[PDB]
């Protein structure tokens, strides 16, 4: 853990102090190998450094570099660092201060801020962000959810175009297919039999391939193509059958699900004899379904063959991911623009996309442990819900500035974040949250922290939004949604607030002026910027107290020498039990419940406190479900448990052994 | 050869003969499976059979069904003639009535004729015509010819939804690939490394097996991909490197035969570095090509390297064909027009495209042996050339028609062939017409009969098309165009024509009055058309005299009878020696010289041939090779001696074991 010294103080000084100076090189960067200038500094950005380089030199204190972790800074030195000539340019302080800037433009106040707020790691912008921010083609956001354009050779192929546009800039892909023909749907055009969904898959698979990029798949479980659907990833079935980078989620009406427990009958469709059932939802879907069942318009067969083959895939390929379409479209703020048709390839971003508007994530995420206080009189630890309200305003206000000056791959994904505005907080280290503040994570006392933290972030958001539409008027398509109704989240989980803020206020407030953004929270994987600030993924608990070269979770070795039961013998079980305490010989029990293993906690617990969460979560999050053992029936109460919380991401994905 | 009387004769009365009311059952068909009515004829075509059914159905000589050979009507049977449900509904002549008629429109009389001459088998027209003529969608035309149109995501799909639309109505594609970079340049959109055109090869052939189907790719032979491009059909070498569906074609600049033939230098480009060079052709062609090598903006390789490469692939995968880019662009009537950068799939058409027009071939072929005759006192064959030069000028008319009542699945399809008009008629039974009227094909008889055929269809086309110039105009492009100022087809050989018809008239008259098509002449495959008829694929000599199922040709076994040595010591070795007569113990010499098959014809003579001919060829022909125990030395002089012949089609396929 010494060598981080060395590795970032070396790496220290084969680069250009003056911050500036680093930006003058940067701008005026040439490709030697082909001498044209490859600008890696935007002329916007450029000229704002310049116009104020003594304010931006001596603003940057560059001991902040050693706030990063063992491979943390070396995550940075491998992928997010400006590179002049296969070599570093950038120290760390230089790429938060572009960041800073590339988000902030003018605006030398909320920049200045930004970097210290930054660099003191209380949040930090999603990876794009902090690749792209600043530079000539700022593309800042990271997916993209694209609708297929219409059920033909045109509509496909415009939608293959968009992808591959999109798929340029790398940026993951959440495609919904719905409306394509099932295989062997009469053909119009020439003569008929489709061919069905897997041939069209396998063209996007090889788009895929040619221009990077992960590809999400979103279909619902009526579509007629479902059981070869749904094993795109398993490996011995056919030859000319799937695809090795695609990524299938199921998009489950609640009606399967009750289909399933009836032990009843599910009706398989092709969209074109079967048309507008991924256009409405709930009570109006089932009227519509049922009706088309009725007129035998469809194949029926039992519910429970395509609940045990969905089952099966999870158990080899980890997939199809679960996404509950009818949570997420009656608990959503854009209910008034449609019916949202798919989530993201991570499973927690529920936004609207049709033929022409392409949802978009704008992402960020709050640092849950930099808000630990010792604060009033003695070892005790307290939790700053103050501060974190705080810099939940702050992310809130950058990710507004990201969506106007991000770059568009394409004019869909424009219109969509112009229009509706979207914005999407998370966060990271809840696990390191809890271990520091001495709470297991099954504690009744992390249970309310879970609460309270989510609660503060949610009020936070909304308070700061609310502020941006007074000064800049609420999003183009505010009236008429359940926010100006003064229905925000938690009422559509017909739930009282936990109470902490004042919601009242602000839900007066937001009646009265509007806010900015249609949604602000999809708590997201987070796995790379999470390991740039040295912290647990996002609101999972550990899956190891060891990483593979061979660390130890901080609090609990730390806890081990002030026991000082710390030694070799300790230090080898630590290895032989996939990073588990649990049934270690002289190990304090305080120690094992507090540093349990994430296959060691309740999934029980796990839903419950995801439902608890979830009613301050305008979107999504990406419900990792871990078994030990796995069994059907174990699998089919995880799935129907989460299913009867409400849950709108029931399952991202299922990691087992 | 008799079971063709009972199969014609029951199917003859398992069918409605009232022409008029099988186009009625027709017209009215209905989708059993869906109850989508489905129409096999189109609005237009069926008003015009009622306003006109006594005339119509009594023009019907139903007699001639028995017109049709062996495997002849099998042919039709099994891919021609339209079925109601699973069932054949049209007889032979409905066909050719339904064809002349979706050919006519109202004009009954043209209708009437051509139902005359194609039902007593002077000629035929294109598979395309034949199926899809007087139908919905009917679109009567082959193959296409694509332009690639920019170098980037956005052309390079763009190309791909053109190539899909007209994949879907089947029909061929020759795409041109010049002007896309090679492995490894830059990319201003991202970051830099192209993976070139096999990656991109790789989601045509994706996207073709997807909606069907044959694609023909052409390149020039400075792409620095080449190696890996003539490749695309070898079996052995890497994993993620070929396409088992499409056809690779060479499209050769001279400098590249001579650097060769000198063994000297060839220079390897990306596009992007050395722009321009697809968009010009022979003294310019070279002058910038050897302006961009002494520039060093290249790759320099051995020209024998290449070439030894060139000739391997040919050798293992009878590909890719050569075509003479300059042979084809001097002496093109569309030179006006622009630089032609591709033929055809079956080497045959060359005709200008662009982004924006995508051009056509249009094509029927004349049935050569129909012009034989006894005439005149006693046991003596002549050739009708007047009969010829007559029906040559049918088909010139038709395939106008056939230009202005075509469906065109694409608008660049549409704005080429409106406006340049380039018709493509071509033969079939050459070898027929040498047997029949006793001249081997390397006689010097046979020789004299191939130009003078040549130089009527010629004759005809041209001025059937000086006649259509005069009643409705020149083709849009006509002024500035070779025909215009008075060059023919033969002046840009350099020649004077064998002058059989008068051509000073016709050259007076095109340069007083226009013609109406660009291009007129494309001796091109009909592998199905000429089983139809029962002839010889086209102006190539026979195969073989047996054909698997165990038939000979017609006029050598007869011979065999006549001399009474026709027996089964005679049978078995007809099988003995894949159909060679050559080395049979009791056969005479005048049989061994007429029924030679292609592996015994000096491929000296057929390149002659195909130089001789080729002066009164508006376009190209797809002039095959067969080698039988083929040397690299071998393959080299004979491209080399057709390439100095001026021959646009070097090659076609080589044939070989």
């Amino acid at each position: 853990t010494l060598a981080a010294r060395i590795a970032i103080s070396n790496l220290h000084k084969q680069t250009t102090k003056q911050f500036s100076k680093v930006v003058e090189d940067l701008y005026r960067y040439v490709n030697a190998a082909t001498g044209k200038p490859a600008p890696m500094i935007s002329d916007d950005v450029y000229n704002i450094v310049m116009e104020n380089k003594d304010k931006l030199n001596s603003a940057i204190v560059y001991d902040r570099d050693f706030q990063y972790s063992y491979f943390g800074f070396k995550t940075l030195e491998r992928s997010y660092l400006l590179r002049i000539n296969g070599q570093v340019a950038e120290r760390p302080q230089h790429l938060i201060m572009r960041v800073a800037l590339g988000i902030h433009g003018r605006d030398i106040e909320a920049a200045l801020e930004t970097y210290n707020l930054m660099s003191l790691k209380y949040f930090t912008h999603a990876s794009p962000t902090l690749f792209n921010a600043g530079t000539p083609k700022p593309q800042m956001s990271s997916c993209f959810l694209v609708a297929m354009k219409e059920d033909s050779i045109e509509g496909i192929y415009d939608t293959l175009k968009e992808c591959a546009l999109i798929s340029k800039t790398a940026g993951g892909i959440g495609l919904h297919i719905h409306n394509i023909r099932s295989t062997g749907s009469y053909i119009a055009g020439t003569n008929g039999t489709s061919n069905g969904l897997i041939p069209m898959i396998r063209v996007f698979n090889n788009t895929a391939r040619y221009v990077d990029g992960a590809f999400a798949l979103y279909l619902e479980p009526w579509h007629a193509d479902i059981f070869d659907f749904i094993d795109i990833r398993k490996n011995h079935g056919k030859e000319e059958i799937r695809a090795r980078d695609l990524f299938p989620a199921l998009w489950i009406p609640d009606l399967f699900m009750k289909r399933v427990e009836e032990n009843g009958t599910w009706t398989l469709f092709s969209p074109t004899s079967a048309p507008g059932l991924s256009d409405c939802y709930g009570d109006e879907f089932e009227a519509l379904y049922t009706r088309y069942e009725k007129e035998g318009r469809g194949k029926t067969i039992k519910a429970q063959k395509l609940w045990y083959s969905i089952l099966e895939a999870q158990t080899e390929t980890g997939t199809p991911f679960v996404v509950y379409k009818d949570a997420c479209n009656r608990k959503s703020n854009q209910k008034n623009l449609g019916v949202i048709k798919s989530s993201n390839l991570c499973c927690e971003i529920v936004e609207y996309s049709a033929p022409d508007e392409t949802a978009v994530c704008n992402l960020a995420s709050v640092a849950l442990p930099a808000f630990i206080e010792t604060s009033e009189d003695g070892k005790t630890s307290t939790y700053n819900f103050k501060k974190l309200h705080e810099i939940a305003k702050v992310v809130t206000r950058n990710l507004n500035r990201v969506i106007d000056r991000n770059y568009y791959p394409v004019e869909e994904a424009r219109k969509s974040n112009m229009r509706h505005r979207p914005i999407a907080l998370g966060v990271q280290g809840l696990a390191d949250t809890f271990m520091l503040l001495r709470l297991p994570f099954d504690s009744e006392e992390a249970r309310l922290l879970n609460i309270q933290i989510f609660e503060t972030i949610y009020h936070a958001s909304m308070e700061a939004s609310c502020e941006l539409a007074q000064k800049d008027g609420p999003y183009e398509t505010f009236q008429g949604s359940p926010a100006s109704q003064g229905i925000l989240q938690f009422d559509m989980w017909d739930q009282k607030p936990y109470g902490m803020w004042d919601w009242d206020t602000l839900r007066k407030d937001i009646m009265k002026h509007g806010v900015r953004n249609s949604l602000t929270m999809a708590p997201m994987p987070t796995a790379s910027t999470s390991q740039i600030l040295g912290y647990n993924e996002c609101f999972e608990p550990v899956t190891s107290n060891m990483y593979s070269f061979q660390v130890v979770n901080p609090y609990l070795l730390r806890d081990l020498v002030d026991l000082g039961i710390w030694d070799e013998g300790m230090k080898q079980y630590l290895i032989t039990q996939n990073g588990s305490i649990q049934g270690l010989p002289n190990v304090p029990q305080e120690l094992k419940d507090l540093y349990k293993t994430v296959w060691e906690i309740s999934q029980k617990t796990i839903i419950n406190m995801a439902a608890d969460r979830s009613v301050y979560i305008d979107q999504s999050h990406s419900l990792n479900l871990f078994l030990r053992a796995p069994t059907m029936g174990k699998l089919t109460s995880m799935h129907f448990y989460g299913w009867k919380k409400g849950l709108k991401t029931g399952m991202y994905y299922l990691r087992t052994q």
